[PDB]
């Protein structure tokens, strides 16, 4: 409960006990800011949520197609090609 | 036997070609050639290079994505996105 109003005073939650990120999503799709939404779903975990909202993005506006295409390599194993790559070559971004 | 002399007339194998492919600059190339010959880490290493010589690091952290399962997100996302990119 603390932890909800702390929430709802940092803007992520509206009032209520309603927990439902779907009216700060569409703020941010509204908003423009794609890839603080993109962030924000990832925080609030909807995977694929996150990879249509990049897709809308990118029908907006190409380098966010193959970021996302990199966001399609959510592997959790511990002896990662993919994670032991993409972990460094992360950098890059701006 | 034909097959080698086949490759060979098509310019794959007189390594170098290789080689020659990285110095004419055509990265998109010979990472697909190096693909074609089935190997991920020196086609990791030419995308890695070709991107430090912001669309070709992000091509090279995807392909580091290879994923063998049947409804895996990375296959239906690569296939549904292969067409978006240019």
């Amino acid at each position: 409960e603390e932890r909800i109003l702390a929430l709802q005073l940092c803007g992520w939650i509206k009032k209520g006990t309603d927990v439902d990120v779907g009216p700060f999503l569409n703020s941010l799709v509204q908003e423009g800011e794609w890839e603080r939404a993109a962030a924000v779903a990832l925080f609030n975990l909807d995977i694929r949520r996150a990879i249509q909202i990049l897709n809308e993005g990118a029908s907006s506006e190409l380098n966010l197609n193959v970021v996302a295409m990199a966001l399609s390599g959510y592997t959790d194993e511990k002896n990662s090609l993919w994670r032991e790559m993409c972990s460094t070559l992360r950098l890059q971004l701006n």
